DNA sequence: ATCTGTACATGTACAGAT
DNA sequence: ATCTGTACATGTACAGAT
DNA sequence: ATCTGTACATGTACAGAT
DNA sequence: ATCTGTACATGTACAGAT
């Protein structure tokens, strides 16, 4: 039943195949033209389809651009935890992140312009968004989202000094270690001069690395569906997003979020064993519904941060979500069978 | 369960001890390394790496005996395999004053590091510091310390190299099923180490890094021995086999060809065939130390122990250890065994 | 003025001491 | 259970070199 | 600084065995 | 139906060459 759906969500090889052909076409092009300001971006690919959690088809990647600023000084916007304004090439642009990403976004317009082999155009800027968004065709519609990122060695900021709490699952030295580190900042902004943390490289290693024994999911060790719990929960949200406007405020992250504390709370290989496929989506599903009705979703990095705050989501959004949630929940799930 | 853990407690190094020794070792280790480098010396560049079981907290007894590899990165190499040894090369392409005709030679290499560790050490007045006259075919230039208590360092050479290692070690380091294939994938992506053992030329794979990043890291579960995680009794089931050897080695030198090395490669074994925590349980200790001895003592019956990196290399062969000195080592470990090991409430 | 090899500054696991 | 010394990894300041 | 070569992890696809 | 072995595909870290 549930293993039938993820049949269906599995991405096909050939599809894999021309999409990351093309992909890696472009992306390498916008690369090289970014070293001649911008000089010594490196790339880094973040998200689902690098995390190996891409449903359906190969039809969305995200690639950070990652650019490393020697001595920066942060400064929290209000309380907020999650975003600064940044101080002290680059005198162009107080750093601020609209004029930054003007300059990122020009030059990629630029360089997209002068690509004819492939089928590639720049999506209308979203007005706050971090993303330069491009849109391919090899037939198949594609996304790739290129954001720009500042990369930090110092210490974390201390707004996270209590967030990824990993000690009794992943364990304090995998911790120790991914605090070491760098931090990004991307130019999300909040107005025009903030940027937002961003934990993509750190949320990657944890995908990969998911379980409480290091064989976990390897040649020599033990499958466990918290993967498959993941899509289950992606796949459910997308279905439900394409139906109901009224689910406008909600997205992904949420359900990463969400299983990130999940995984936190039941630390154990042998509570994610695939043969208990059912009761693992369920619990989480259990879980995210306590999240709506408390009205409680913490960023896994940034405690402080609550995701499902009202200023964020109105309470009749939440309570949207959990009608609909709990019906497909108490009725064998019928959106998954729609198309 | 209880009398094991008052032998341990015995073995526990103190504080204070550990705080004296550090300080001294530290001080004269610092020194001859920055000897290294301040002079227009060939060995420019080394670095340092501690290494053997005071830093991987096995040591036993008494801080009396550090291990220091002193690595000195080395391009472009090719190796050549030694009579199909597994462990032993000679080495081929600064460095030209040994580099006796295209083959760097091992020890005029030692020999030139030797006397120059031999020259610093006799400029220092602070600390009562001697070399150890020279063990031939040893690898270690080996100082001697007295704060009074006696401390030995032994001072490794070694060249390291950044490709791939060497293809005897192919089929080595099978810890798949236990800390699994990314981190024995990682493993082996550090450089290898080649100390200085036809044969002046010679030198022997070291992989005393591999080995320090295995006992810290020793678990299945990535907790194991943290402070949210669960305690296992792995190393203290080291210590034990280690001092049982350490006991009988000071008294019988009828085991002279035998060394902790010898239980640290059994513990290995025993580590990837029970690779579960819960087979490491600190209540059951006695168990555990046991079925290593049970093990050890096949080893040594059938003369068979095989090198954890290279599987090919028995170190319990004919041709390096005689039958009577094992057997002789088996009698005795079944005796403590079978007489609630009166060995250990020795000294 | 700028760059750099060396030493120090900071953080934390591990294990011993209390 | 909490506190504390050592080791070790990574960042960063700087007198000496360029 | 950039680019490639190598090795192997994480996937998918499918047949034969269980 | 599930598990196991092989083949085929991509991603990614790092060394050595340029
Ligand atoms: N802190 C933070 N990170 C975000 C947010 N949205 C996205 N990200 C990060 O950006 C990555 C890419 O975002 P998306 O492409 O929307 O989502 P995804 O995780 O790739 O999953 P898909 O929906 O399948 O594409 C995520 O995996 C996160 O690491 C957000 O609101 N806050
Ligand atoms: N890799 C990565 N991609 C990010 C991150 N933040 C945002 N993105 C990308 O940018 C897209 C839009 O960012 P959002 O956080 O949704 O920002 P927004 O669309 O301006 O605002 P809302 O969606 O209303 O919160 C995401 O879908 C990702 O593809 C990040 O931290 N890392
Ligand atoms: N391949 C190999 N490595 C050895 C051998 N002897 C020692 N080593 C390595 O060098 C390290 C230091 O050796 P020792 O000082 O004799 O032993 P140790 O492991 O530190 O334990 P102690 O007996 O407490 O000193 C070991 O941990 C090994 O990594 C040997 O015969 N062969
Ligand atoms: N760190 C480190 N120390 C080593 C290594 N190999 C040897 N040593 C040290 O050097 C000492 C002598 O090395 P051995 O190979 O044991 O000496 P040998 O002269 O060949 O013979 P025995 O000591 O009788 O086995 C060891 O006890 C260690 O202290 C190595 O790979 N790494
Ligand atoms: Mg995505
Ligand atoms: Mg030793
Ligand atoms: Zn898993
Ligand atoms: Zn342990």
């Amino acid at each position: 039943k549930l293993k039938k759906v993820l049949d269906k969500l599995r991405l096909k090889r050939k599809d894999i195949s021309e999409a990351a052909e093309t992909v890696n076409k472009v992306v390498e092009r916008l690369l090289r033209r970014m070293q001649k300001e911008f000089k010594g971006v490196e790339q880094l690919n973040t998200g689902s389809y690098y995390e190996h959690v891409k449903i359906s088809a190969p039809n969305q990647f995200n690639v950070m651009f990652k650019l490393e600023v020697p001595r920066i000084e942060l400064q929290e916007y209000y309380e907020t935890g999650a975003f600064y304004l940044v101080k002290f090439p680059l005198s162009h642009f107080v750093l601020s992140a609209t004029k930054m990403l003007s300059k990122f976004r020009k030059i990629i317009k630029e360089e997209v312009k002068e690509i004819k082999d492939i089928d590639v155009s720049v999506e209308k800027e979203k007005p706050g968004s971090p993303a330069v968004t491009l849109l391919i065709r090899n037939p198949e519609e594609i996304s790739v989202d290129i954001i720009l990122a500042l990369e930090s060695k110092g210490s974390w900021p201390i707004s996270t000094k209590e967030g990824l709490p990993i000690q009794g699952w992943l364990g304090t030295k995998v911790r120790t270690n991914l605090r070491r580190e760098p931090f990004y900042l991307v130019p999300k902004n909040a107005q025009g001069e903030t940027w937002r943390l961003s934990f993509s490289h750190t949320e990657k290693y944890i995908l990969n690395n998911h379980g409480i024994e290091k064989t976990c999911c390897e040649s020599s060790g033990a499958k466990c569906c918290r993967k498959e719990c993941l899509k289950l929960m992606k796949y459910l949200l997308e279905q439900l997003k394409k139906e109901f406007q009224e689910l406008d405020a909600f997205c992904s992250y949420h359900v990463k979020t969400a299983i990130f504390h999940m995984w936190t709370q039941d630390p154990q290989d042998s509570q994610w064993d695939p043969r208990n496929l059912s009761s693992c989506f369920d619990k989480l599903l259990a879980f995210f519904l306590e999240c709506l009705r408390t009205e409680k979703l913490d960023h896994y990095f940034i405690p402080k941060f609550n995701l499902f705050s009202q200023e964020l989501i109105d309470r009749k959004s939440k309570e949207f979500l959990s009608k609909k949630i709990e019906y497909e929940r108490n009725n064998g799930f019928p959106i998954f069978d729609k198309l």
